[PDB]
């Protein structure tokens, strides 16, 4: 596998699947439900890792498609099924842009997350 | 009441009740535990609002005192109890400092979050 999927017309999205997740469209999360993620993320530039939930050993919970994170997790964890891992390529345009955020993510910076889908639920 | 609590040396976090929480130590969250809180963020200097779970109609889930939110976030929400509404004013060392994050909240930005903890779990 490493089967590379475009998630989005203009490039800035694109998830490498590094485990295949479970099948079926029941093992697919929903829009609006709660889903269940582990994560590590670093800038494409540098390698240097900025934020990772594995670090902290708790994964992190949020609404999908819900505008409540970057939109390239929106648009990544929406093609993820039940314990699949993969690794994302996010343009700046699907994290923090021209500004970044904070110390550890400059303006204009690709980011690379490997996310891996735990669980969701209603 | 509308007590006002000072909770960092600095003046950097500092809490206004409105709603003041369910009583004893079994109604405060323990730092590690998940908390689950309502907020609206805005920025002072213009009173425009960059953020709200209100909107979403959904709370957000996060993990206390390990880092996952902005300082301001921990520090805030390790004050409160259950049932607490507040609001929180953080100088920009507590929330995104000089950089500021994306396009919504410039660099040295104070920013003030009604925060409402709605419950807490192991
Ligand atoms: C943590 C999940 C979350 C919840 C609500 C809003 C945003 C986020 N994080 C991300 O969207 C991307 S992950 C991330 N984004 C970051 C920005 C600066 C520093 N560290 C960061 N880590
Ligand atoms: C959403 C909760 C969360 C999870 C993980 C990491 C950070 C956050 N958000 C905050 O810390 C403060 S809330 C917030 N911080 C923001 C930064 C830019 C735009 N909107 C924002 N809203």
């Amino acid at each position: 596998t490493l089967e590379q999927v475009h998630l989005t017309e203009d490039g800035g999205v694109v998830k490498t699947i590094l485990r295949k997740g479970e099948g079926g469209e029941e093992n697919a999360p929903k829009k609006g439900n709660e889903v269940t993620v582990h994560y590590v993320g670093k800038l494409e530039s540098s390698g240097k890792v900025f934020d990772s939930s594995r670090e902290r050993n708790v994964p992190f919970k949020f609404h999908l498609g819900q505008g409540e994170v970057i939109k390239g997790w929106d648009i990544c964890v929406a093609s993820m099924t039940k314990n699949e891992k993969c690794s994302v390529r996010l343009d700046s345009k699907y994290g923090y842009g021209e500004e970044g955020c904070g110390e550890s993510i400059p303006g204009n910076s690709v980011l690379i997350f490997e996310i891996e889908l735990i669980s969701f639920r209603e």
